[PDB]
């Protein structure tokens, strides 16, 4: 042939919702066999251009995207590549929110993408503190502070160094230290530990918010761009919520899978059992109603605040879903 297998079209046919909040990405993983963060960031890529501006030959690009995909866990329920697919692309929507039309330059774009397509990799699908208290390696590598964070990061950089997987080769020297300090402050931004900070810093910069005639955002300094980016990435994490009923709850259902497999290993080992890991003692929809209330709104209220009224739709969502899981408390 020339043209695309029957599988292909049908595949090609779900990536045109790519630019939608709500993509079938179950469906994509499924079309794509087991490649959905391949397929979505060759997309992604293609559709903004980047292949183009920063000379990333496309056989480099796949190699690089299939490796990355291979080091994610097929045997990890949540924390796999379906959840790094699922955070780029919502990262994607994010960056095409209209209060942001033009703020953010191509280098950065490529860090926010980059970063939420590494930003999970190799995943072991226990906490930092299963790690911690287990006496890992990893846990020793990183002096338990973020460990499983600057693990994603360091294997991330560390794959583009096999055979044609530099996807930055053409890069000059000041891009790449420039992508690569983005790239690290975006991940160690997804550590939940750094939730409250980060969201004090978001909510300041809604206080303090300055527009341009245009009425798109202004953001003079590093330090206010690489806020408004940690933010957009880690809201990409936290978006399961936000998502039409069917996806969240495929997410739920991996999220508890996991969880409780950490339950597992901890009660096998005689640990203390840690929280929402206890299959025997779980309140799923009391967990997802507390996680909405005490960790996803307050986030994604700052986040509509910021882009008002970009995001009303989505916060809109999250407030239905929320419902829907307070209507199911037994
Ligand atoms: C305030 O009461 C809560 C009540 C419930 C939960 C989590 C239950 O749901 C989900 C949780 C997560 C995650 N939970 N956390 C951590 C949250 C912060 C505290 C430590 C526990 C783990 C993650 O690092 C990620 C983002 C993977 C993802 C997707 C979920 O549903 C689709 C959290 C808090
Ligand atoms: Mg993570
Ligand atoms: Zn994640």
């Amino acid at each position: 042939f020339g043209v695309k297998t029957e599988q292909e079209d049908v595949l090609a046919k779900e990536l045109e919702d790519v630019n939608k909040w709500g993509l079938h990405v179950f469906r994509i993983a499924e079309l794509s066999g087991n490649r959905p963060l391949t397929v979505i960031m060759h997309t992604i890529f293609q559709e903004r251009d980047l292949l183009k501006t920063f000379k990333i030959p496309v056989d480099t690009l796949i190699t690089y995207l299939m490796t990355l995909e291979d080091h994610y866990h097929a045997d990890v329920a949540y924390h796999n590549n379906i959840h790094a697919a699922d955070v780029v692309q919502s990262t994607h929507v994010l960056l095409s929110t209209p209060a942001l039309e033009a703020v953010f330059t191509d280098l950065e774009i490529l860090a926010a993408i980059f970063a939420s397509a590494i930003h999970d990799v190799d995943h072991p699908g226990v906490s930092n503190q299963f790690l911690i208290n287990t006496n890992s390696e990893l846990a020793l590598m990183y002096n338990d502070s973020s460990v499983l964070e600057n693990h994603h990061l360091a294997v991330g950089f560390k794959l583009l160094q096999e055979e044609n997987c530099d996807i930055f080769q053409n890069l000059t020297k000041k891009q790449r230290q420039s992508l690569r300090k983005m790239v690290i402050d975006i991940v160690l931004a997804t550590d939940m530990s750094k939730h409250m900070n980060l969201l004090a810093d978001l909510k300041t910069m809604v206080e303090t918010k300055k527009v341009t005639s245009s009425g798109v955002l202004l953001l003079d300094n590093y330090s206010d761009r690489i806020q408004v980016l940690q933010n957009m990435v880690h809201c990409a994490d936290l978006s399961n919520p936000t998502k039409p009923l069917q996806l969240y709850r495929q997410w739920t259902d991996r999220i508890m899978e996991e969880f409780f497999r950490q339950g597992d290993r901890e009660r096998e080992r005689g640990m203390e059992i840690s929280p929402m890991c206890d299959k025997h003692n779980a309140s799923v929809e009391k967990s997802q109603v507390g996680f909405i209330d005490y960790i996803v709104h307050p986030l994604w209220e700052t986040w509509a605040d910021l882009v008002h009224p970009d995001a009303q739709d989505i916060l809109d969502t999250l407030e239905d879903n929320r419902e829907w899981y307070q209507s199911t408390i037994p």
